[PDB]
């Protein structure tokens, strides 16, 4: 508590069959400040990923983090490729960036 968490899951081989598309998924809890949120996704380059989000606000139920879903070519996944999901609570100075990789 007092302390943003932020991970990255990765899709598991199953789900990226599944669907045929990669996705990338950010969890972050223990927002020392359960107010609203808010998920960010690029490219290493620095490029936005089209993520889509439902509710600008932290979801408390359940669960009581933020997820963002990105949809990335399985290609990229498959090229051993990174990707960097960035979160903006503001209630840190500096926003903490994640770097996930199949």
């Amino acid at each position: 508590m007092g302390d943003i968490l932020t991970f990255t899951i990765p899709p598991s081989f199953a789900d990226i069959f599944l669907s045929k598309s990669a996705n990338l998924t950010c969890l972050v809890s223990n927002l020392a400040t359960y107010e609203t949120l808010n998920i960010s996704w690029a490219s290493q380059s620095g490029e936005p990923l089209e993520t889509k989000i439902k509710v600008m606000e932290s979801h408390p139920n359940g669960t009581f983090s933020a997820k963002g879903v990105a949809s990335v070519s399985v290609e990229d996944w498959n090229n051993r490729k990174e990707f960097v999901c960035t979160v903006t609570h503001r209630d840190l100075p500096s926003p903490q960036k994640k770097f996930i990789s199949k």
